[PDB]
């Protein structure tokens, strides 16, 4: 179905998760301090519940619970303690997070307790639960764990993949599965050719979503995604977190939230560079805050530094400048100021980070791609909408090309203009 209307679907649940009194008790001191020691970071800004820290937390079932117990694994993953409140809330996720974190059982074990919640499949019926993966290797692998977790409560599951024969493939969709785990082109010929579907599929799981992109599998997987049921429960996991993936992910989720395991890495704000000459850089950035509805601009020098800041403030702007000149009570003072919001302006030359930033202007492009980068990287490294301005002159021809070089490996909109200048 292109188009839905989900009253004429059979109902189904999503939310089985029973917080456990030792989860709940957990101050909010205490939960962020949880968050910190495992490395664990919620974007926004999102609903996401407390997460867990021991397997009886999760109150899954005994067989679940028995198999997991024999595995001796002495505490969940952190990607599963804030995976498996997430998914057993019922909650479309993302899940930044690199292999051999333990993803597979953070959405492979909500998906037996939610296939448990629902009706025994009856003739024809297709899988309850849908894993898409990007490789064979991955896919039989999530089917081994399926098959260890799922055998003793009865649930069949299978692993549909290329390059292997279609007859076995064809006979465990036709006698029924609750768990398929399919690479997408085997899946989309089967599809075609009737001997599964997707009407029963309340539990979709995208794994490994960058490089099934990277692969070339997007238009497959939106077709294949397409017959799914949009009230579903989508879990998409990623190692990377760039333009397409957050493209596919507002595609194919509904009031998802993303969360990382491990150090940010690379980190997406609009690197916008504008050519311009020298002469008529004031006016565009006063221009660059008329617009203010916060604020870190960056110079070469420490002369221009004080220079800028004392015209600005000539202008009635609310500047502050910071450098290796100024004392370090002078320092703090200004950084106090600039946290608190008073000065919402910052006018710098250069570890020490701030946390509320809207806005970054590269007033004068440094001289380096590193000295460049790494101010966005420390920009980008909080949660902001933020918009990274340079001001950038036609002069250089290499500096140019090292620029267009940093914004294309960062996936960004380079203006024409700015093409332009290596064009011919
Ligand atoms: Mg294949």
């Amino acid at each position: 179905k292109k188009k839905w209307d989900l009253s004429e679907l059979p109902k189904f649940e999503k939310n089985f998760y029973v917080e456990h009194p030792e989860v709940a008790r957990l101050t909010p001191y205490e939960v962020d301090e949880l968050r910190r020691k495992k490395e664990i970071t919620v974007r926004g800004g999102d609903v996401c519940p407390k997460p867990v820290f021991a397997f009886h937390h999760a109150n899954f079932p005994q067989y679940v619970m028995d198999v997991l117990m024999d595995q001796h694994f002495t505490e969940p993953t952190p990607i599963q303690c804030q995976g498996f409140p997430l998914a057993l809330s019922g909650r479309d996720m993302v899940g930044i997070a690199q292999t051999g974190s333990g993803k597979t059982l953070a959405y492979l074990l909500p998906a037996i307790v939610h296939i448990n919640h629902q009706p025994y499949l009856e003739r024809g019926d297709g899988p309850i639960c849908l894993v898409l993966a990007p490789t064979r290797e991955l896919a039989q692998q999530v089917q081994q764990v399926a098959d260890d977790y799922g055998k003793c409560s009865r649930l069949k599951s299978t692993c549909i993949y290329g390059g292997a024969p279609k007859g076995p493939q064809i006979r465990d969709l036709e006698r029924g599965v609750e768990i398929c785990i399919a690479t997408p082109g085997r899946l989309i010929d089967f599809l075609e050719s009737g001997k599964t579907n997707l009407r029963r599929c309340t539990y979709l799981v995208l794994d490994e979503a960058d490089r099934m992109l990277d692969m070339g599998f997007e238009p497959q997987i939106r077709k294949i995604v397409d017959q799914i049921r949009p009230d579903r429960q989508t879990l998409m996991w990623s190692a990377t977190w760039p333009k397409e993936v957050r493209q596919l992910a507002e595609d194919f989720l509904r009031d998802y939230t993303q969360i990382n395991v491990g150090n940010l890495e690379l980190h997406n704000i609009l690197q916008i560079v504008d050519v311009c000459m020298e002469s008529e850089k004031d006016h565009k950035l006063i221009q660059l805050m008329e617009e203010i509805m916060k604020t870190i601009i960056f110079v070469e020098t420490k002369r221009r530094c004080d220079d800028l800041t004392r015209r600005m403030r000539r202008d009635g702007w609310p500047a502050m400048c910071i450098h290796g000149d100024k004392s370090q009570p002078e320092r703090d003072w200004v950084l106090n100021e600039f946290r608190s919001g008073k000065a919402p302006i910052l006018i710098a030359t250069d570890g020490l980070d701030v946390e509320d930033v809207k806005f970054v202007i590269n007033y004068d492009y440094p001289n380096s791609s590193e000295d460049y980068v790494h101010r966005i990287g420390r920009t980008a490294r909080s949660t902001n909408k933020g918009t990274a301005y340079t001001f950038f002159t036609p002069g250089n021809l290499k500096q140019a090309r090292e620029l267009i070089k940093v914004l294309e490996e960062a996936n960004q909109a380079i203006n024409p203009k700015l093409m332009q200048l290596v064009d011919h």
